[PDB]
RNA sequence: AGACUAA
């Protein structure tokens, strides 16, 4: 038993054994992360297993420290600094940091035990990650515990809470606001805003601010600064991406949540590309997440949660699922074997096995072309898989005369490391590289070669 | 688009 949001002393000796992959189903709230989690590691220490955490993000793993502090934890991850000693059984980290180091050169620790928060993460690297620790707990080298509100099969955006929730549906601007929306700035308490890009979320933080709105923006770009912020009394907004959806605890009373985001598409017809379909709604598995971020606190009973629309259940199209098993693929388990995705996660999309299986080089190619490239998981494996190397950039101006890349209806010109002037034309064409201006100047330096 | 950047 437990009291005081206290670890449990008692813990089941069930989850521990190999061959075991627990899925621990339990509402928002309800302490997964900072309760049930400490109680599991603390058991795993005493159990002496060789244990890995891992969070989707960097406010999942910031919110686990706060758990965790004083236990004898190595964190690979920027949000948390602490003293390691290197004789550390236990590790933590996000998701696609160890899909990364199962990619790379150098080699994971062979746990034993592998707890995954937030183990419904639709990231391809996340879909990856448990398609291994899956088949290492099928193989009998690991138990694992999946845990999450939202498992994969998740239909209800409006899951149990903490606290009574007021859902409400109404029109939720996109952009910034003369008139029409005084809700928004009447409401007294503390709001979180979900919004589907940093740029949407400029031009709204700035459009609050005006109104005299202490706004605090979250991103993969302002998280070191600002995610300590939003543990004070010294905000009136959080304007956040999907970086909040899950595990946040902004002790906030109101969620806004347009439902809306721009989803990566693989084009069969014609040539294959990659397109940016949207605003499309989210799932209900994430309509759920961001719903969850509030109704947290049973001494605070009139929390709201303002939302616009339907969810949209089928990602089918979604280039998560292509690229998870692009991932996967090329993933190696210490005996041999090439993982197969975790049981609910098998045909999301038309398989067939090993059909994204790189050899040699191409492999190498292809990490690289993400880590260093930044470029996304389609792109580069089919630069990969074309047998181009990471620093030959001739393919940015090979492809055909419709993949003529346009930056205000003009056509880019690329000056070459060796000043060689070339019309920015890729063989492929992905828009994740070339719809945001900023992800396009970055593309710009990988043509040139300055990357 | 969003997330991750470890050894
Ligand atoms: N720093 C804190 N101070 C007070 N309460 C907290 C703090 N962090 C989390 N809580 C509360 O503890 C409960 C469980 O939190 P958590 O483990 O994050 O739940 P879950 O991971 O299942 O969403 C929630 O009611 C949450 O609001
Ligand atoms: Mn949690």
């Amino acid at each position: 038993g437990s009291a005081m949001g206290e670890p449990d002393y008692e813990v089941d000796e069930d989850i521990f054994r190999k061959k075991r992959l627990t899925i621990m189903d339990l509402h928002p709230g309800a302490g997964k992360t900072k309760r049930i989690l400490p109680s599991i590691v603390r058991e795993a220490l005493l159990r002496r297993l060789r244990t890995l955490i891992l969070a989707p993000t960097r406010v999942v793993a910031a919110e686990m420290e706060e758990a965790l502090r004083g236990l004898p934890i190595r964190y690979q991850t920027p949000a948390v600094k602490s003293d390691h000693t290197g004789r550390e059984i236990v590790d933590l980290m996000c998701h696609a940091t160890f899909t990364t180091r199962l990619l790379s050169s150098t080699r994971v620790p062979n746990y034993n035990l592998i707890v995954m928060d937030e183990a419904h993460f639709t990231d391809p690297c996340s879909v990856a990650a448990r398609g291994y620790i899956s088949t290492r707990v099928e193989m009998g080298e690991a138990a694992a515990i999946f845990m999450t509100a939202t498992p994969p099969g998740s239909t209800d955006p409006f899951p149990q809470s903490n606290s009574p929730i007021e859902d409400i549906e109404r029109e939720i601007p996109e952009r910034s606001w003369n008139t029409g929306f005084d809700w928004i700035t009447d409401y007294q308490g503390k709001t979180v805003w979900f919004v589907p890009s940093i740029k949407a979320g400029n031009d709204i933080a700035n459009c609050l601010r005006k109104s005299g709105k202490r706004v605090i923006q979250l991103s993969r770009k302002t998280f070191d600064t600002e995610y300590p912020k939003t543990k004070l009394t010294d905000w009136d907004f959080v304007v956040t991406t999907d970086i909040s959806e899950m595990g946040a605890n902004f002790r906030a009373g109101r969620v806004i949540d347009p439902r809306r985001c721009l989803k990566p598409v693989i084009l069969t017809d014609g040539p294959e590309r990659v397109i940016l379909a949207g605003p499309i709604p989210v799932t209900p598995a994430s309509a759920a997440q961001r719903r969850g971020r509030i109704g947290r606190n049973p001494a605070q009973e009139d929390d709201q949660y303002v939302f616009s629309g339907d969810p949209l259940k089928n990602d089918e199209d979604h280039a998560h699922w292509t690229e998870a098993k692009m991932l996967l693929d090329n993933i190696y388990t210490p005996e041999g074997i090439i993982p197969t995705l975790f049981g609910p996660e098998r045909e999301k999309t038309q398989a067939i096995d090993g059909e994204f299986r790189l050899r040699g080089e191409q492999r190498k190619t292809f990490v690289e072309l993400m880590r260093r490239g930044d470029l996304p998981v389609w792109l580069s494996y089919k630069v990969a898989s074309a047998g181009i190397s990471y620093k030959d950039r001739e393919w940015c101006f090979t492809g055909e005369r419709n993949n003529q890349i346009l930056e205000e209806n003009m056509e880019v010109e690329i000056w070459t490391r060796e000043g060689e002037k070339k019309k920015l034309r890729p063989k492929w064409l992905d828009a994740r590289v070339y719809a945001d201006p900023m992800a396009l100047k970055d593309f710009k330096e990988f043509a040139s070669g300055r990357k």
